[PDB]
């Protein structure tokens, strides 16, 4: 540690004395991060993630910028974890006694908006983004900022900022859901609709797990230890980023093959909220005005 | 303060003893935030900003969501400053001795992307955003994340993260410049082109001042004190947000009046990098294919 770890209790445990060496001191910081079993598990999941993220980068290496940016950051993340995981400021040890994993929240700020940009162009064919895309990004940034602030805070201040994060988060989840519904009815009828369905399940489950891990972790009720929280977070990271990004590359190849073999043939379908989506079709026998009541 | 402020030096200044009351302690945290003159100046500029931001909200209150979101956050910001400016986590007092103004960086994360979204639709007429818009947002988020990490860090770690912020920042500034060039040649020939020119000056000067205030502040070489840094930051805040947002509302009204009186009549002008922009014109005697060599 690069904070004070050696001290003496004096006067029946009522006074703590430390070397006057310029280092900060706090008992709360010295609480254990967890068991050796938790530590072993965390280093394994990290290695798996560093390696798999590096494989994904090379694999994608065989437009497309979103999968690479996230996979690059995940890799960079491990080297910092690997060398300085518990060094400030990968973990912030603050005057109120909290341990805040800035690396995680910073990583979310780097990667989550890019995932949402990817989500807004699942097929990869669009060159533009609507107004709703922008709201998705702004709501998500706020979620992380409130969540980070909550983690840095204590008591009632933590609770309030968490709840604003929850309000921002619901708005994010709701609009993400809207995007996936449009995407499902946009992509061709076969395999493309299977992949999109898989991504929705992956997305809502993995992203939905995050507020839960927060509540359980040191940032909430301290059920999970620091290592415990790391293991959980790396799991849902693999889901939310690596696996989801894999599917996204796969989905985009499938969309590309469809347009190469069949060309870009569109049919307008309307979904009655009442939304309209231009579905990709396979042959020119369809170019009509189809609908679908929900 | 809610950290330890009372201590005794023992053994010829080599041992510090504190009450064992659970509070964290560090000498670095107790350094003064600055002179009383600096404090007075900071409270004045904050009040000016709280009031003026509230005026802007009501004033805009007489599409348009970007001016309100930023002005709302600025207002909320002051109430937190007003009640808990130097309470954790508005300022983070970390184990490495740094004081990091999380409120500022968090505020930047909330407001700067929205300013850039506004910038990407200065006229307010567009319903879509290109790929380049998305890069603008992603580069800017990275800047803040690296800058925040640099502020939280020390020594060579601070320097590296600052430089990545600088690389991200240049990419942001460059693309912002691209947007303003397109915007200038898009808006009508008269007053609209004056306002856009004003915004470019405001934008690059106020945003450009931020890395400079960083280098001078406690986050860098400690030339400026904490209060000193606050005063500077509130000034360029008024420029980057309040004044710029004012012009943006004004610019959008002017664009709206043009389309109401004259309708939406466009002419394609091409700018030889070679870029094409559809300029708004006043009468149907222009609908041609004009160009302009740079
Ligand atoms: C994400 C979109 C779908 C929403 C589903 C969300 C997942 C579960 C959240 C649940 C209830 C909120 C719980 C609020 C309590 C949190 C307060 C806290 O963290 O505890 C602080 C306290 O000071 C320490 O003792
Ligand atoms: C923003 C786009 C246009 C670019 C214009 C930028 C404005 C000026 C930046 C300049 C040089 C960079 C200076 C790099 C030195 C910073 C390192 C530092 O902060 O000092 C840490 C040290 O450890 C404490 O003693
Ligand atoms: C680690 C195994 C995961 C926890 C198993 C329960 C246990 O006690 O295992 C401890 C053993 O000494 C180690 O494998
Ligand atoms: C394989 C090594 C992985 C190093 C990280 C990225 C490669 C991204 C290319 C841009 C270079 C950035 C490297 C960096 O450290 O920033
Ligand atoms: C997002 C980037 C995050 C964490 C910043 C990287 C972690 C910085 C820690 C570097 C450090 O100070 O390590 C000193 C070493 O422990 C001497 O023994
Ligand atoms: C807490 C919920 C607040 C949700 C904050 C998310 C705001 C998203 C947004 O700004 O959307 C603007 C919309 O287009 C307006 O016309
Ligand atoms: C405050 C005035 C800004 C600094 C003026 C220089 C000065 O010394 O003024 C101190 C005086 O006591 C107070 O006005
Ligand atoms: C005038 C009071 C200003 C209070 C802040 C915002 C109004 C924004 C309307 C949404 C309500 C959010 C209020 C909040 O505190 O979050
Ligand atoms: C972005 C939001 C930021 C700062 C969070 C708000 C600042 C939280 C400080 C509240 C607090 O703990 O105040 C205790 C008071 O000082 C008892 O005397
Ligand atoms: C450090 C400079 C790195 C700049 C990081 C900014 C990346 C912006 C971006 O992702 O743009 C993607 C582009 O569209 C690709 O096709
Ligand atoms: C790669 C990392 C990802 C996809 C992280 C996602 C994180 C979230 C969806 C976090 C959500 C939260 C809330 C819904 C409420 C406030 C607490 C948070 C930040 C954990
Ligand atoms: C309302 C707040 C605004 C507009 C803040 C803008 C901040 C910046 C443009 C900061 C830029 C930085 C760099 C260019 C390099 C790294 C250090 C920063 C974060 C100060």
């Amino acid at each position: 540690m690069l904070f004070q770890t050696s001290y003496t209790l004096e006067n029946n445990g009522s006074v703590i004395c430390i070397p006057n060496n310029g280092q900060c001191f706090c008992l709360a910081w010295l609480k254990s991060n967890g068991t050796n079993a938790e530590k072993l598990a965390a280093n394994i999941l990290q290695w798996i993630t560093f390696a798999l993220s590096a494989l994904c980068l090379m694999f994608y290496g065989y437009c497309g910028w979103e999968e690479i940016y996230v996979a690059t950051i995940e890799m960079i993340k491990f080297i910092i974890e690997y060398f300085h995981e518990f060094d400030e400021p990968a973990v912030i040890y603050s005057s109120n006694g909290n341990k805040t994993v800035w690396l995680r929240y910073a990583e979310w700020l780097l990667t989550c908006p890019v995932i949402l940009i990817h989500l807004s162009n699942l097929t990869g064919l669009a060159n533009d983004y609507n107004k709703r895309t922008m709201g998705l990004l702004v709501s998500d940034i706020g979620t992380i900022v409130w969540g980070t602030t909550a983690a840095l805070s204590k008591g009632y201040v933590r609770v309030i900022f968490f709840l604003m994060g929850l309000c921002y988060g619901i708005y994010t989840f709701f609009n993400a859901a809207k995007v996936y519904i449009e995407a499902y009815h946009t992509v061709p009828k076969g395999r493309c609709r299977q992949v999109v369905t898989g991504m929705a399940w992956l997305f809502f489950v993995s992203w939905g797990m995050f507020p839960i891990l927060f509540i359980l972790g040191p940032e909430g009720f301290g059920v999970l230890s620091v290592y415990g929280s790391t293991v959980g977070h790396t799991i849902i990271d693999l889901m939310s980023k690596n696996c989801w990004g894999l599917l996204g590359h796969y989905l985009r190849v499938l969309i590309h093959e469809h347009i190469l073999i069949h060309g870009d043939i569109r049919k307008t379908t309307k979904l009655n909220t009442e939304i309209e989506v231009e579905t990709l079709v396979e042959d020119e026998a369809e170019a009509g005005a189809v609908s679908s009541e929900d």
